[PDB]
């Protein structure tokens, strides 16, 4: 089985996300509320997943550079990014802070299965 | 201060852009740049030696299936290698390709020195 971390600023939202990855496959789902700053500084943990799901709400330069600090520090961590922006420009900065995949808000089952078995292959 | 400890590999199937690529990068840092004529298609085959590069540039020119398909072959294969695609395409959707297949960052084309500068200065870093 595949572990993958959850992560948002918002239960609600968390929880649907939790329940679509669970649907997509056999993967080991955790949850947890907090932005990518605040994984950041209770670091301790992070190695025991292989795919890392940020929901790209508030994502600002702050929570560029907590991304960029925890693809660095976990190469075996697979950072997506959730979020209703398609610009060129989120994605160039997602791209420099190690996120390996953009996955559009409200989320298509059809593409997160796709997109985690891309992740599931490495 | 130390750049040449920095191994890039530039790579193009149109020799007029590899020779104008190689020479830009020369004059963004004192770089260790070695040119291959080839898509990344081609260098998939010719894995034998990648090891010894920091950072690979690809000119997306060539930017199809099967070179995407190539470049997620690369990157998997070799992590401590930064790809880098340089493509006239500015659409969300290539940049999702590309970052799906790898790729760490992407310059335009035509490329801009400074923008070339501070890529390189990225890639430098790690």
């Amino acid at each position: 089985m595949i572990n993958i971390l959850v992560a948002s600023e918002d239960a609600s939202r968390l929880a649907h996300l939790a329940r679509l990855v669970g649907d997509a496959g056999r993967y080991r789902v955790t949850r947890t509320v907090g932005r990518a700053a605040q994984i950041v500084q209770r670091t301790d943990g992070l190695d025991a997943f292989d795919i890392l799901m940020i929901d790209g709400v508030a994502l600002d330069t702050a929570e560029l550079a907590a991304i960029e600090k925890l693809s660095r520090l976990h190469p075996g961590l697979t950072c997506m990014l959730v979020s209703a922006d398609a610009s060129s420009q989120t994605l160039l900065e997602a791209m420099r802070a190690g996120v390996r995949d953009v996955l559009r808000w409200p989320l298509e089952p059809r593409a997160l299965d796709d997109a985690l078995k891309r992740a599931a292959s490495q």
